[PDB]
C-alpha cells in the first residue's frame, strides 16, 4: 500500500444526509457540504504509522495514528471519541469509533487506495453512509 500523497476531492455523496442523522442543522449542512466541495487530504503513511492532514479553506486537524492500536479523535460532528483502525484488505482500512461522553449514532469511516489509484473514504453514522473520492494532486 502506497496511501501516501496529496489528495484533492472529486466527489462526495450523502454528506448532508450523514450530517443530518448526527442533528446538524439545515443552513449548518448546507454550509458544510460547500466546504467539502474542495477539501484536501494529505497523507504520509510509514507501514503501519498513519500521519493524516485533513484540509478546508479554514480549518486544518491532523490525525495521527497506528493500525491496532486506539487513539482519540472527533467524530465527523465534532465530539471525542475513541478510535481503532484495522486492516480489512491491502489497501482498504476501517475504524470503529466509541463516543467518549454521552449518546449517539454508531460512527465509522473507512479509506481505500483503488487499483486505479483514487483515494475513497467512507464515513458512516447508522444506516448512512458518506462515500467521497479524491485524486491525486
Ligand atoms: C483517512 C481520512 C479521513 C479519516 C478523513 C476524515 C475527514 C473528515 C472527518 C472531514 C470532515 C468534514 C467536516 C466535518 C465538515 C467540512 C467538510 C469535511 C468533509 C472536511
Amino acid at each position: 500500500p502506497n496511501f501516501s500523497g496529496n489528495w484533492k476531492i472529486i466527489r462526495s455523496e450523502n454528506f448532508e444526509e450523514l450530517l443530518k442523522v448526527l442533528g446538524v442543522n439545515v443552513m449548518l449542512r448546507k454550509i458544510a457540504v460547500a466546504a467539502a466541495s474542495k477539501y484536501a487530504v494529505e497523507i504520509k503513511q510509514e507501514g503501519d504509522t498513519f500521519y493524516i492532514k485533513v484540509s478546508t479553506t479554514v480549518y486544518t486537524t491532523e490525525i495521527n495514528f497506528k493500525v491496532g492500536e486506539e487513539f482519540e479523535e472527533q467524530t465527523v460532528d465534532g465530539r471525542p471519541c475513541k478510535s481503532l483502525v484495522k486492516w480489512e484488505s491491502e489497501n482498504k482500512m476501517v475504524c470503529e469509533q466509541k463516543l467518549l461522553k454521552g449518546e449517539g449514532p454508531k460512527t465509522s469511516w473507512t479509506k481505500e487506495l483503488t487499483n486505479d489509484g483514487e483515494l475513497i473514504l467512507t464515513m458512516t453514522a447508522d444506516d448512512v453512509v458518506c462515500t467521497q473520492v479524491f485524486v491525486r494532486e
